[PDB]
């Protein structure tokens, strides 16, 4: 599925996102934005290291969920890379959330950092109701 911005914002402030551990929820459509588009079918292949990112955050299996083919990964968030690929994003913002319980927190993506940090992220929940 490919959410519209504000569906989307209403969407994750509904699961728990606005304000978890410190991260508005401005930072998180900043971050789906630029990871994925808000499309929760994306994938990423990394011919690399062989791991995968999935869904509308881009999680990588080599350490968050298993998709049984990448060499010695762990799953931390303890789910199928395959729940990362449901329309329904419960799944995934229970992962984001135990990726941000992290020491880095929200700067575990690369793309957060390039395309949020000390950025005007107002623009992304704007006129959504949150």
């Amino acid at each position: 599925k490919v959410f519209e911005r504000c569906e989307l914002a209403r969407t994750l402030k509904r699961l728990g996102m606005d304000g978890y551990r410190g991260i508005s929820l401005a930072n998180w459509m900043c971050l789906a934005k630029w990871e994925s588009g808000y499309n929760t079918r994306a994938t990423n292949y990394n011919a690399g290291d062989r791991s995968t990112d999935y869904g509308i955050f881009q999680i990588n299996s080599r350490y968050w969920c298993n998709d049984g083919k990448t060499p010695g990964a762990v799953n931390a968030c303890h789910l199928s890379c395959s729940a990362l690929l449901q329309d329904n994003i419960a799944d995934a913002v229970a992962c984001a959330k135990r990726v941000v319980r992290d020491p880095q927190a929200i700067r575990a993506w690369v793309a957060w950092r390039n395309r949020c940090q000390n950025r005007d992220v107002r623009q992304y929940v704007q006129g959504c109701g949150v």
